């Protein structure tokens, strides 16, 4: 991978690999959710910033400052066959004192034909007391130089899929995966659960039926709270409609919210 | 990737990526147990064969035959950094009518330096009834044309731990991880768990404090049956043990079936 001429973006390209493919012999969309990270942190290696998947400075370091992921909206109109080769464009670009957005496109490397498109709502937190702050005109004007001054979107279009409201699910859910709990895979090198894992949990309580006659074409998470190391959480889906289907997940205990979202299937 | 000159062995580069490390900022074993699967793959579709995971040949499909592993052998001596590129080379090797044997080098792409090594055991059986059935000759004469027609182990010492017996661990277990279930994410392109997911589960019942003091040297899995995708696993461990050793059992939730057993050891940081 490399930062494009400009310095303002970085590509990378990937071959989609034996275990990464679902039953259609595509790319899953956590496997494409996993890439979008990859190409991520090495953006942010390429310019300076930590390698974590937080992508702080020295400033936001010495506060104990970091960037954690408020939304993931992610829309895909062909995935990847095994043995493709996809490459990756990200970027990102500062929203005032609210948090940040990365960016990213996902293109056929033979064809050049855009096959997917993302993009991911940051907001800064201090690491110790879990407390959302308003971005400092300090640590703005710090990143201001590695994107674009121009605003560059990769979801354009007035009142698009990506910044719509979603609503809470209410008990009865018409589907459920109860029980989910993480294993060591499941964590990144600071022993956190990875946030690809919260999309496989969102997916486990739509039918399989579902999953055999559709394609994934869109998913909107929000995420609330994590779950820790030693939580369980509870997967509800329920029917809102293509297919349109409304998303909570919640610790298993007590109920305490951790993500909501929406998903969109295409009939095969 | 590609097959090397003599046509005999596969060889092909990883860039280790951010979210396939561990706590160390080094490559999970499961990482490396999916690279292995994955350089296993890229051999058999460059000689013809499925690319399933089962690498079959037209005779084994008609009549509905597939590989399927016994044994996995893994022993790593450094794991690559993020970042890092590793170069991987594979081969595969007839062991008589019993079945077949694919191994595996690890190498660091800069030093050279052999990094791991792996070997897998695999026997035949019949997709449908799930028999086991020694190889015929017909089958094992149609691979042989791909394999090094001399002795080729990337284990070859004498009383090697690769081939040693792993006795059945007796209740009750010294530690347990009890539920464990596997995701759409554990599961490959035909439905099955994936043979990485139980490593990871055996790993499961691990102490952390031994994950966060030691490194992971060997490890040694049997695989006596499948996990469904709608059963439920318990991990088992106890310590047999400078360096840790402990004995693995995965059986069903419910019934106590055995469907994996298990060896590993670690050395302290
Ligand atoms: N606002 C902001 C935050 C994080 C960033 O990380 C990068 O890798 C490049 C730009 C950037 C901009
Ligand atoms: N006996 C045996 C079985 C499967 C094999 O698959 C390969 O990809 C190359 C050789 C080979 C040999």
């Amino acid at each position: 991978g490399s930062l494009t001429e400009d310095g303002l973006s970085y590509k990378e390209k990937f071959v989609v690999r034996s275990y990464e493919v679902g039953s259609n012999k595509t790319a899953t969309v956590e496997t494409i959710a996993n890439l979008l990270q990859e190409v991520g942190c090495n953006h942010a290696q390429s310019v300076g910033f930590s390698t974590d998947g937080f992508a702080t400075t020295t400033t936001m370091r010495k506060l104990h400052l970091i960037w954690v992921t408020a939304r993931m909206h992610i829309e895909i109109y062909k995935y990847p066959a095994w043995g493709d080769v996809v490459e990756i464009e990200t970027w990102c670009q500062s929203e005032g004192r609210i948090g940040t957005r990365r960016d990213w496109i996902l293109k056929d490397s033979v064809t050049g034909e855009v096959t997917g498109r993302a993009t991911s709502k940051w907001v800064m937190m201090n690491q110790d007391t879990r407390r959302l702050q308003k971005v400092s005109d300090d640590v703005r004007d710090e990143y201001l130089v590695f994107c674009p001054q121009e605003p560059r979107l990769a979801f354009p279009e007035e009142n698009n899929r990506s910044l719509k409201k979603i609503p809470k699910l209410e008990d009865p859910a018409q589907y459920s995966m109860i029980g989910l709990k993480p294993r060591r895979a499941d964590l990144d090198m600071n022993q956190h659960v990875n946030n690809v894992t919260y999309i496989g949990w969102v997916l486990e309580s739509i039918p399989q039926e579902i999953v055999d006659t559709h394609e994934l074409q869109v998913i909107t998470l929000d995420y609330r709270r994590e779950c820790q190391q030693d939580d369980v959480v509870d997967s509800l889906t329920t029917t809102t409609s293509d297919s349109q289907f409304l998303h909570l997940l919640r610790l298993s205990g007590d109920g305490q919210e951790i993500n909501r979202g929406t998903t969109l299937w295409r009939k095969k």
